[PDB]
């Protein structure tokens, strides 16, 4: 029904370090020597609820990585904290193009269609992988024209709210379903994430990109991510459209996501 | 209640309340969603199906008892001090494959989830004290006995009218098309609601795990938990369903709180 | 005006009041069918022959509300006045809004919901120590209001009106009655009072709206001074059209909502 | 450039200016019907034959106010001068757009509600000590401006108008005579005047305004120096436009709303 | 660079002020349609996705000189510009007041011409060396032949569709780099600062604004704005308002310039 012992900063020369990464978007086709790459394949259409088998390659997925840190280590422990983050969505200006070869405006004679529609923006650091929590749509949607995406093994109707007996952890990059995985918010405590999701069918994505902010970590005790086994954890997913075809025809387009992390070193109980 | 001193001592609360759109059974189709939505002939024969109206998510939760001397002329009771809550599943919505109407000549993608949105959650030390106030007073809500609503009717329940109140006492019940808070009571709750309407609108949400909601009023106190029971209220609309041929259904999404609690010393 | 001296001090300085105010969408009887709505908009053939019917125009909520009396002695060198301090205000109903059963126009080839309310959004409050002091400004000038003479107009009309012309103002002194879309806050008076407002307009535009227990609005000016309520009398006003409802044959009424206020307010010394 | 000393205190050492300022849309005759609008809007047939007709094009809004004298002598080493501190500024009228029973296109197969005056939307207001100094650009540098020799533009017309040329600028020095859409602030310049605009645009875009009595805006520099009267004068600048009305066959008007201001200044020492 | 302290006293302090005009792809002030780019045309398909000649916009950018610091590049410390703050505006936001041009129009040829609409992407920055780019497109098989004044990768690979580190520039001439396939490079750019906004859709309001009245301060978290190597100010930008719809639906990006007013110090450094 209703429901890491910290001790002080190691301060000095080497207590700090910083880790930097990229991470490109998995919108469906993630293979960077393919054609299709940073997008979805075409989406499909359920002819009924209990006939939902997405294609493969159709369905975006959470980018993921863990960072190997230096190894630090007795009575007590030294662990990596994260601080903090400056992250910033790359390659925004590439949404100003218009010439593809998409759906146009004004009866054949205006601009194609630029990117637009659903935009979904998430990301996540913490000291282990981030928590799951499966929820979605339609409980009977079938994933088994793709076996390398990881889903529950059995449906059930009660999915379609929070069921607490269907849970992950985010531990493989391109393979976790956005449409079906949450982040748990019962667990967590380990990690850091922050989303948001904007709708509707044509919407204009709203971006925005600069290399000036910095997002603190800390908790409200002044306690930030701290490291198992040395590994640092960054997840992320970032839909800022949908590109429309001459036909209509219609995919999910993702742009990649830099991160600059900087730790500390912390004391802990043993 | 008179105010004393902090008790120098906490706790936490956890929990989720799921959504209560119409099909409120964990175990059916449709879990999560509304029933059709269907429309009035006229005023005066609006008389929604069973389990096509929206309703507020409840629950008490039961504090640790505290220890109590009625010898003496104080009590301890749980002041509740701030919540961590976050809409759970908004992911979920990142979906345009399901059997639905498709854009661009049948060739683009199924439309999302879109629409109306309406979140609003409650922490109070008692039960969220309701206002009734409806867009048509004769609705008649007969195809569901299970609803709470007044035994009877009239024209002034369009507007604010102080006889026709209730308090938040069962989950999946109380409709939000007819009750909302209070604002002439719930001295002992906080409530924060919000509304975005239209027909086909972008839903807008956010989800983390990193903000926290002081609960606390102007004068340092936050709800007191009557009998130790602790009240939990909430409703989160994220738009609509639209059928390949045009039927609607509500889409809602579960909500996670947690709570902290601390003792507080009041007159008794 | 008023010279203000020091805060009374002590357990009596202090009181509160509370209350609500319902619409005035334009059928404003509690008794009557389409109350907290307008009756159904009519459109004018031409700007001179723009004559709305009864009971199709929203006009400002106002009340006047008595507070304890101080000064049993009017004859001092100083006297007492409350002085508004801070309001919690709210709009109520915010939720009777999810609803799209109603007999309305609706989507997707009549398969889909009915038409939430939506489109044209206004809100406004005020809170002073006297009644609003208002401004005429219209959109047309000759708009005939000879069809209600219970709405408070101008007894002249004139084409300078369309911009401001101060020779026409007037003071919110009855509810129901002043037209929302010719009457607004006169800002080269209202010293006394607070007023806050917005308008969000457009066909039919997703109504955006807020309800907390939790917002305080502080109502002291710059100089730490709040309204100074004259003949012990605090003047209350709003308006919240929170859009249209369309019925099953395009015809189309606003519908308002109503809005609760808590007031408090503190003994203050003035000159005499 | 003044070389600013020490404030004046004492007596008589502030004083405050209210006005409004009506807008000018293009029918700025407020005798006559349409004030506060522009006369319909026509459409180029080419870029180079885009001659706008008489009274379709809104233009700044202006006024040079004559403050209280600050008589001196003029020949010794320092001289005081007015400096604006601080605006409240507010958009009148705003409840005035709650109004869809004029004469215009309506909803729903002729059964709703007449569209609200509603689309762009420009609002910028401008406090300075001297004329607000404007920069020449222009979406097409051919524009014909001839059908109103009243208005002022440049004397010749060059290709390079369409970005930022240098050589073409201006003072605003008279009410209803520059156009908005080829005059704007010059950033190189208005060391001694402060600005605000916005711009909304599209086609049939949601108006969002606010009105308020609470705001005060503050127009001291990063310096602690307001802008500084020459000659005793204080200018004040703005446009509102707040849409479109739609007329009954489509035809359409620019709306323009008044604009308050209530300015306080205070007496500052310069070394003359 | 080794950051050390503060140069003190008169003289101290500088400003630059400028503008950049916009390079929407009609980048000659002497002809017609400048600030706009060519119509907008629309490949056949991916694989002949050949933009013509004067549709692509690009950055503007600037090199100022700034007064001379160093007689004697061999001293044991040298100064340097330290670039701390920057007002900077849109110019000519007013200009988008104007439904008269040869337009496409509402209401059945009776109302207003359509304003310029749809796409804003406004960026700047203000740094110490050229701005530091990253490439990545919509469509690696993008042609950009048909104007061979523009800078891009002689080689394009799949992986191009993503971020590839492979893929770097710098922005170092004005009108030529296009905006739809360089981006900031967030892994390097450490001493510039930049900012950035992009709304799509396709007839979406501009929203705009100017004042005098802003500083935006170039300091980083530990106190250090940009230091201009060489004395080399680096200023760079692009704003998009939209799209002018011509008569017949033919479309032309629209541009305007921005002013910029920077605010720099003497800084004290290693050498
Ligand atoms: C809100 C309301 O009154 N709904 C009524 C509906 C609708 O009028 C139509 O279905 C059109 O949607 O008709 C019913 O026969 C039904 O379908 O069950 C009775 C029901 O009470
Ligand atoms: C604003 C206005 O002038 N309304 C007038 C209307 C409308 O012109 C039409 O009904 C079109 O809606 O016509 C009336 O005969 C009516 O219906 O009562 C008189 C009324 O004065």
């Amino acid at each position: 029904g209703s429901h890491i012992e910290v001790l002080n900063l190691v301060t000095g020369p080497d207590s700090i370090t910083t880790i930097e990464l990229y991470l490109n978007t998995r919108m469906g086709q993630n293979d960077e020597s393919k054609d299709n790459y940073g997008y979805s394949e075409k989406v499909t259409v359920a002819n009924s609820s209990d006939q939902d088998k997405p294609t493969s390659g159709e369905i975006p997925t959470y980018s993921t990585a863990r960072i190997n840190l230096p190894m630090l280590n007795c009575n007590t422990l030294t662990m990596w904290e994260a601080v903090s983050v400056k992250t910033e969505v790359v390659g925004v200006s590439s949404l100003v193009n218009v010439h593809m070869a998409t759906k146009r405006m004004y009866d054949d004679k205006g601009i194609g269609f630029p990117v637009e529609g659903m935009n979904f923006h998430m990301f996540a650091v913490g000291g282990e992988p981030l928590e799951l929590q499966f929820l979605t749509g339609n409980y009977r949607t079938d994933y088994s024209a793709n076996d390398k995406l990881v889903v529950p093994p059995i449906k059930h109707q009660s999915t379609q709210g929070l069921n607490p007996h269907y849970k992950q952890k985010l531990t493989k990059d391109g393979a976790f379903p956005v449409e079906c995985w949450c982040p748990d918010p019962s667990k967590n405590e380990n990690t850091r994430y922050y989303g948001s999701y904007t709708g509707g069918q044509s919407t204009p994505p709203v971006l925005q990109f600069t290399n000036t902010v910095t997002t603190v970590l800390l908790d409200e005790n002044g306690v930030g991510p701290l490291c198992k086994g040395d590994g640092l954890y960054v997840s992320c997913c970032d839909i800022v459209g949908f590109l429309v075809g001459k036909d209509g025809d219609m995919q999910y387009r993702g742009l990649p996501r830099y991160f600059n992390i900087l730790l500390r070193k912390r004391t802990v109980r043993n």
